DNA sequence: CCCGGTACCGGG
DNA sequence: CCCGGTACCGGG
């Protein structure tokens, strides 16, 4: 049907891209940011891969000290 | 504060107005004649599932007792 | 901004 | 009727 776009898929917002024609959806305007669309396009949660980054930052940074 | 849907709409996945509707069974409930119940903690049922899976456990036993 | 948790579309 | 699968609300 009529998909929603890359950034309101990522934060779960109700998107008016397929009605706004080219003209980008309104809440990626209302961030002045390039509305995508991709079909595949699957949303990225931040707080977990943050959590994660961090923690594999600090286990490599201790090994390394390790010497 | 969501409104939820009643339970033959979520059974059916189907967009049910039971709030929008007032005393009156949601829309698709009454053209269903059917109770329109309202249940929070109601979760569907896979139908399709459950009959595979009845007639797995049934055939199996039919080979059992057919294998003698 | 982020997301847990639903409502519901579209299609078989 | 049934559902796979995705849109979006409601809130911190
Ligand atoms: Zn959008
Ligand atoms: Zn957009
Ligand atoms: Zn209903
Ligand atoms: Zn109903």
């Amino acid at each position: 049907r009529k998909f929603a776009c890359v950034e309101c898929r990522q934060q779960k917002s109700k998107c008016d891209a397929h009605e706004r024609a080219p003209e980008p959806c309104t809440k990626c305007a209302k961030k002045n940011v390039p509305c995508i669309l991709k079909r595949d396009f699957r949303r990225t949660y931040k707080r977990a891969r943050n959590e994660a980054i961090e923690k594999r930052f600090k286990e490599l940074t201790r090994t390394l000290t390790n010497l």
